[PDB]
């Protein structure tokens, strides 16, 4: 009969055809069913995966465990949960790539319209150039410099640390004081040792330096004064010409100098070897100056200006008979000279009668004396006898 | 006749075939036209999308708005603009993935040969490990420590800030000076308050400390001296043995000590009671030294070396009739002793005639006296009379 | 016999069919060979690339070099090296996207089960939000602030640098000392100049300030004392009432003041004019006190407390014949007053006979005198004579 396929009219074929030679088409192939090719496949321009109610995907099979094959199969799936009526409906459009175990990564647009690219592990780029914000929850390490156009802010008590060689140096704000601190040697990332180089009180701003301070090029305290425990060495500049040296703006002020070299101290006043004499009548001793002897001593200056300046010279003894004598002088700005050193009068260096214009108590000579009431010589009193217009004698 | 398909030779079919049963092929299928499968599709090893003049793509349809379907369709497109003759021809090879609204991401090889991976939103990895450079234009926040092998550099005036509790501490380089500054309490991320703990002049390096300074373990000024407004309390170390204590390298220098305890000051010189006498002839007063009375006082030392050192002792009055007296001594290194304190002579503590070997102004006694010109007793003048080897007595009215 | 195809029975076609009209299928198409479509292709729900020994891939052809075509073809390949491929066996499953030259990016799960997403160039997101760690090997730049909840640590000698205007300020830990340093003007990223504002010794914590120090609001040295090279100007607060001013807790201590204005110095003691006289008998000179002359001077105070406090007043000459005199007084807390200034006795300002109750050396008057041994008038000794109960004269 005509149970054969017509070659020129539209035919429905109810046999299962097996084409053993190349099949050539020049018109659309339209199937309601599946396709399977045991060889490779190619199409022009576009491949569309149609969706009739279940999300579309591509599957990349792992194949046998040999050659260049993967350990697991992979897929690309385009899906969402906006329409699923679940507890999460915010994953509107998701492009997900992953294997049998879990996703590797996905991009998604959420219901709010914003895009996220999630990586289920470590992102390893060469460079990073982000136009927006960065947040990193874990520890960060940088191999070179880090430059910000803004401020670096730490919320950690130990905030900024510089490590080099054996030591970490760090700034610590402990909420009460901010400290500059140091580690033990070889403990560069660890805690502070016992040193307290510098701290600032967070409330008052007062600074404490705890391990000593050296300053070069001068100090000025503008206000509030100075308290020192427990000595001050103000060390004057010792020059060969101290005896005659005019003060300058650099050398005014308080200082002391140990003048211990004879080339200098021979120019200054000496001490006097003292000679003890004894009053013939009372037996009380008194001192008189013997020879002047040059001596080392301390030169101390006081006063703050080229007008207001004076010095003290205190000899110090370096031999058994040596004694200390003090001398003073004043800078005379208008005369452009030091006053001459004058000796301080003290119990070790008293003034003599001849220094003051007083009669010696012993062996004295004078031009004239007037006695009002009586002169006694040994046991005779000589008194005025105005009646006989003379003097009366009077044994006692 | 030949309006039927042959099973044995090549055959052109000119009617539309509908195959209702499975079709098997064992040789290539070559179409110059489209393919449409209402079911799923599979191929072996490689799928190739061919390009005859327009970029190639895969389209993932969104389907009905139900189940696990996406809200928008997506595509993968491979394209470029190197050959399009536009103002931009630098996007040489682009792999772009996105939806109906915009791309989600793309990778691109630029015309310069370098690769970029652009993400149109937020990237959310677990770890990051970059072998090259990082740039971030916006604010950065880190949850733990940040370690660099290089330098941290800020171009912001407020450059480095440590926040803890109520306060921010920060370093500010304002182009003229660099300051160490503090915020008001509870204003930790804000501006500086009025405090000026420390600043450094950027030109000279000179430091100003603005809120006071405490120092432990010594200060040395190497050069330039010291100016102080407006007093210096150099507080010496007070010990029970100050009267006899040899100086040490630690105690040389200038200081003062208030010796206010009698166990110590009773070892030191006292002040002297003074009696005011009157010269009978002239009526002018003079002070006669009385009893020494022990007293608290100030001990002040000067000198900087174990050779060059001396002290002043200035008593101060604590009772209604007490006076003040000053005393001095000097350290004697070669004797290993202080000289004995000696009294300073001054208008309140004058030298006494017996101290100096001067005759008292009245009621006096002496061994002998020589008069050259005259001695007068009452109205009698006694004068030399050498021609008679005697003296004359002249009443002189 | 029947070299024609049955339209209702399973057939094996052995010549090449060329179909010129639309082919419809309603059952599976199953091929052991390849497919090639010159138009677009579509399938429902899933596309699977089967793997029978070689890794699966999709190839996107580059086409002619015109329009919107890419310069190179691209592929997505899913492969691994766990089962072959040289010396590395750790790349278990790799999803690789790239062109003819190299990969652009890949995701992979390694043998240990961990996922990496590798980008062969620059990643350019808007925001970054990493839940784990960050490492960046190259230089890093931030456009705004950088906040860390932890510590910032630098291993670079030059550790923290703040740049503004012409200068960089930086903290440098050089292993031995930590320095606060400054650049030359206009060399903001460069080395330190010669300035040494501040350094901390890493071992002792001792601080050195190298370019001068100003302090406001007071200084206290708690221990260790003070050494100064080479002067100290302790400048007291000059007020109009210095003569009578009671000390306060703020004004106790050591200082000097130049009292240069007569309104104030006229209240203080002057110097005394002196005339040099000569003792006629001995030829020895002595200074005789004359008028007080008001003078500017230096007031210096010593002592640290409201009990322990005293002052020196040292006049200085401002006219050609002016002398210098020193005066002293002590603060008397219990009397709430300064003692009266008293004159210092020195070689330029000796005591006078009237100060001490001594007889002047000549031209003198007194009430009475007792002579134990002899009175000599001219060359006659007047001595006591017991035998007549008067005096005898003896020529010498």
């Amino acid at each position: 009969p005509s149970q054969f396929i017509r070659r020129d009219i539209a035919q429905t074929v109810n046999g299962s055809l097996t084409l053993t030679q190349q099949t050539n088409l020049s018109a659309p192939l339209v199937s309601s069913s599946t396709g399977e090719f045991g060889g490779s496949l190619a199409a022009n321009r576009t491949f569309t995966i149609r969706n009739t109610g279940a999300p579309t995907s591509i599957v990349f099979e792992k194949g046998p465990a040999s050659g260049a094959n993967p350990a697991q199969s992979m897929s690309i799936r385009v899906w969402g949960n906006q329409f699923g009526g679940g507890s999460d409906t915010t994953r509107s459009t998701v492009f997900e790539v992953g294997d049998d175990t879990s996703h590797h990564f996905y991009s998604q647009r959420n219901k709010d319209g914003n895009i996220a690219f999630n990586i289920n592990g470590t992102v390893m780029p060469i460079n990073i150039n982000a136009s927006g914000l960065m947040n990193v929850n874990g520890t960060a390490t940088f191999g070179r410099s880090v430059t910000a156009n803004g401020e670096f802010i730490s919320k950690s008590a130990n905030a900024f640390r510089a490590i080099n060689g054996d030591y970490g140096f760090f700034i610590r704000n402990d909420a009460s004081n901010t400290y500059f601190l140091l580690t033990a040697a070889g403990d560069q990332t660890g805690g502070f040792n016992g040193l307290r180089p510098l701290l600032i009180n967070n409330q008052s701003g007062q600074i404490t330096i705890g391990e000593g301070l050296i300053i070069a090029k001068g100090v000025t305290i503008n206000s509030g004064g100075l308290t020192v425990n427990s000595r001050i060495r103000s060390q004057g500049t010792k020059t060969s010409d101290l005896y005659t040296r005019a003060p300058t703006s650099d050398t005014v002020g308080f200082w002391s100098i140990d003048i211990n070299d004879s080339a200098t101290y021979n120019q200054f006043p000496g001490y006097f070897k003292m000679v003890e004499k004894t009053n013939e009548v009372t037996g009380l001793p008194y001192l008189e100056r013997g020879e002047e002897v040059k001596s080392p001593g301390t030169l101390t200056q006081f006063g703050n200006t080229l007008d207001s300046l004076y010095q003290d010279w205190i000899t110090y003894p370096t031999t058994p008979e040596a004694r200390t004598t003090r001398w003073t002088r004043t800078w005379q700005k208008t005369k452009n000279s030091w006053s001459s050193f004058v000796q301080v009068f003290d119990g070790g260096n008293p003034p003599q009668p001849s220094d003051i214009g007083a009669l010696p108590s012993d062996n004295a000579t004078m031009g004239n004396l007037t006695i009002r009431d009586f002169l006694r010589i040994g046991n005779v009193r000589i008194v005025p006898d105005p009646v006989n217009k003379t003097v009366k004698f009077e044994w006692v």
